[PDB]
């Protein structure tokens, strides 16, 4: 049945909630992204109102083809009345349409759902500072202390650094990037800049991509292969059969590969640095893990828990397991805690 932290209480709202058939009792369905995890259940044939960002509309009806009269974007920054309740959408930084939810709830209470987001404190001036939340639902993915992981600006550094080296020494090396969601095309938009490549991949991919509101994306993306020299394949193919077996393909233009995994966090990122990364090398092929997250570190996350000082946290990730759910709720009160409230 729907689990009790996809409901928003004194609403008929629920979140990211589109796999339990019809929610006894939901006039409003809210998606925060287009994640799999979190649309899993919507399609063409919805007949529910869904509220959402506008690229997460463009996505809906363009890739699950729901209906246009059942989508419902709405604009950021923004005080809007659904259903008679003032709700606001706020960017997650997360990927490419994601947002957080502000409820204000009629008798007073006001609610926050991060949906997905990598904190930020550029968040501590949006429309959040501007009165209390009391209640917050709260992405804890890696509500940890072991996850560290180095700013995106890093990751992209390193990452266009040692692309731009490999292709300068060599310049019949071909770049692979691997993908399997929206999020994380600042990796590969990035690399493909320094090169002065478009970036090559699927019709499927692409017309992904052109649901993004990316400015100039026409200019940094094509379905021609040949052109291109940085590929995006699917993130099951970065290993050394898939790579060896696309490099036959390429018809003898290219005789090395390296290759990038954006993955979130791996357990080198205890003992080691972003400048001391390698790659896993197997001939021609080279295959690189970067540490490149679209959520929230441990220490991210604390600082935006105990500036925002809620009542009250409802975990929304590794809530299945009781040594979790306990493990956070001893970091909620040590934050507490520490801070005062
Ligand atoms: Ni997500």
């Amino acid at each position: 049945t729907c689990p009790f932290y996809k409901k928003i209480p004194g609403t008929g709202f629920t979140v990211d909630a589109f796999q339990y058939g019809v929610v006894e009792g939901c006039t409003a369905y809210f998606l925060t992204h287009f994640h799999s995890d979190h649309y899993a259940g919507l399609s063409k044939h919805f007949t529910f109102p869904v509220y959402c960002s506008e690229i997460t509309g463009n996505l809906l009806k363009n890739k699950l083809h729901v209906q246009e009269q059942y989508i419902h974007p709405l604009p950021l920054d923004t005080e809007c009345i659904v259903n008679g309740v003032k709700v606001v959408l706020l960017d997650a930084n997360h990927c490419p349409g994601a947002v957080m939810i502000l409820f204000y709830l009629p008798n007073g209470t006001v609610i926050l759902h991060t949906g997905d987001f990598r904190a930020d404190p550029s968040m501590e001036r949006s429309l959040l500072a501007d009165q209390k939340v009391h209640m917050l639902y709260l992405d804890t993915t890696y509500c940890s202390p072991e996850y560290t992981f180095p700013s995106q600006q890093e990751v992209i550094r390193f990452a266009i650094n040692t692309a731009f080296e490999a292709v300068t020494l060599n310049p019949h090396a071909l770049v692979v990037c691997g993908t399997y969601s929206i999020g994380k095309e600042k990796v590969f938009l990035a690399i493909a800049d320094v090169l002065g490549s478009k970036v090559g991949m699927s019709q499927e991919k692409y017309k992904t991509l052109q649901c993004l509101n990316i400015p100039e994306i026409n200019s940094l993306i094509t379905t021609d292969m040949c052109s291109s020299l940085v590929h995006l394949l699917p993130m099951m193919q970065i290993n050394f059969k898939g790579l060896q077996s696309h490099l036959k393909k390429c018809g003898g233009k290219y005789n090395q590969i390296l290759a990038f995994r954006p993955t979130g966090w791996t357990h080198s990122n205890k003992f080691t640095r972003i400048a001391d990364v390698i790659p896993q090398t197997k001939g021609n092929i080279s295959i690189y893990g970067i540490p490149y997250s679209e959520h929230s570190s441990y220490l991210e996350m604390k600082r935006f828990v105990q500036w925002l000082k809620p009542q009250k946290i409802i975990p929304t990730v590794n809530v299945g397991t009781w040594k979790s759910r306990s493990t956070m709720e001893k970091y909620f009160r040590e934050w507490k805690l520490e801070a005062g409230y």
